């Protein structure tokens, strides 16, 4: 365990404020931006079901395909280093293959033990969280996992000196059509969007933005 | 910026494992735990919303009346230093008194100003990530902001030393009843149940858990 100092940890955490204005001039470097995406894919999931993909968006041709409809980041999709859009696994199933793949992967595989942790999945998830009946509520759920690591590439790179800004302001339908259907990126069908983030340097100061008092936040019980 | 080098960041990242079992005797001190909450009220929100309550439950009569439903959770309930459950805004409409307040803190406040935000806010809500037309869809997304709360609150505590474990492994029902009926910690007109975490110190060493290869994750475009 290598262990900081939690003042230097809340001064670092501190650096990251929603950044919208780009230096066009300046790109993260392949190493920097794979140390990001490294934050991503080790981040926690419900189950171990790591049910995100992390959509790389550098070519000019596609950012400006989806300019029309971005208006949260329209600024940023000409000046921005990096952009990652967030995709969440759709019917993400107990008995799905690709939770199947998940359980093996945290190390669950013979047979009578697979049985058994599939037979706990389904409970989990048509009696706690009730979510197997609804299409949608499964991938919400899903979309919630994403945000996870969503929150810590954003938070890591900050602590780097690397800004961001998490975005939803776009048509998610949209969205979806132009990266699955004009650029076949994924399937559409086994994937949907999200949320997304831009990453760069950011080309002014940005004021620290406010947030609710503790004691508006924190029930004690 | 108080800017730390990449590799320092990603080594203490790594720190955060899902911890099961807590050392009963070791407690996090009440300024290391305010440092917790810290990093969940300082984190970002879609429109600056923070839709979030976080519940500390260190009481141990509530801890053993949520127990017989908990079962992603059941051994830590008795040995974790702290446990915290994550409320999410129900009905954030555009048009809400909580909302209102949110864009206020945001610093916009003449009514011209305020009444063209919310026209922005509406249009987001009702065709972007169209969410108006069903309740649960709008609660879910508050639920999804307070994703990034838990990812940040987390992987703060493991960078600083601390122990922790992400749960939604309960009845997501019987806890609202409970918390909010039994106890009477809030009002669940307008909060629902998100998901909890438990903080503290590992009683034995964890094994680092498996991920997907970034190759399977990524997707350069
Ligand atoms: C939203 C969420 C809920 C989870 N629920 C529980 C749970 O109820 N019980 C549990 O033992 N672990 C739970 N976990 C932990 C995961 O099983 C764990 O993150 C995953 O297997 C990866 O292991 P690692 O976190 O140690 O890297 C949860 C994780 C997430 C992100
Ligand atoms: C899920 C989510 C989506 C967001 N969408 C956008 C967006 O589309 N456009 C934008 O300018 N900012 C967006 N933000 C940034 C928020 O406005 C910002 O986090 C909040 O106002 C607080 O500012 P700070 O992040 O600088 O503290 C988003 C934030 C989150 C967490
Ligand atoms: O991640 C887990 O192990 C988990 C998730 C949900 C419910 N129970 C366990
Ligand atoms: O946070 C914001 O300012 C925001 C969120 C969604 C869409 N547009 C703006
Ligand atoms: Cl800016
Ligand atoms: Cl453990």
């Amino acid at each position: 365990m290598t262990v900081l100092d939690r003042e230097q940890v809340l001064s670092a955490f501190k650096n990251r404020k929603s950044c919208r204005h780009y230096d066009a001039a300046r790109k993260i470097s392949a190493e920097d931006f794979q140390f990001i995406l490294e934050l991503g894919r080790l981040s926690p999931s419900s189950v171990g079901s790591e049910p995100w993909q992390f959509v790389v968006v550098q070519n000019p041709e596609i950012r400006q395909a989806i300019k029309p409809f971005s208006w949260g980041m329209a600024d940023a999709l000409d000046t921005a280093s990096h952009l990652v859009v967030f995709l969440a696994k759709k019917n993400a199933r107990f008995d799905s293959p690709f939770m199947l793949e998940s359980l093996k992967r945290r190390g669950v595989t013979e047979p009578d033990a697979m049985a058994k942790s599939l037979a706990r999945y389904q409970a989990f998830q048509a009696d706690d969280i009730k979510i197997l009946d609804d299409s949608r509520a499964l991938f919400d759920w899903c979309c919630r996992q994403t945000y996870i690591a969503l929150g810590n590439m954003m938070t890591g790179a900050a602590m780097a000196g690397i800004d961001s800004c998490p975005v939803e302001g776009f048509n998610y339908a949209d969205m979806e059509r132009v990266l699955s259907g004009q650029f076949g990126l994924f399937d559409a069908a086994e994937w949907g969007v999200s949320v997304a983030a831009t990453f760069g340097y950011r080309v002014q100061e940005i004021a620290t933005k406010a947030r609710r008092p503790l004691e508006e936040t924190v029930i004690w019980a």
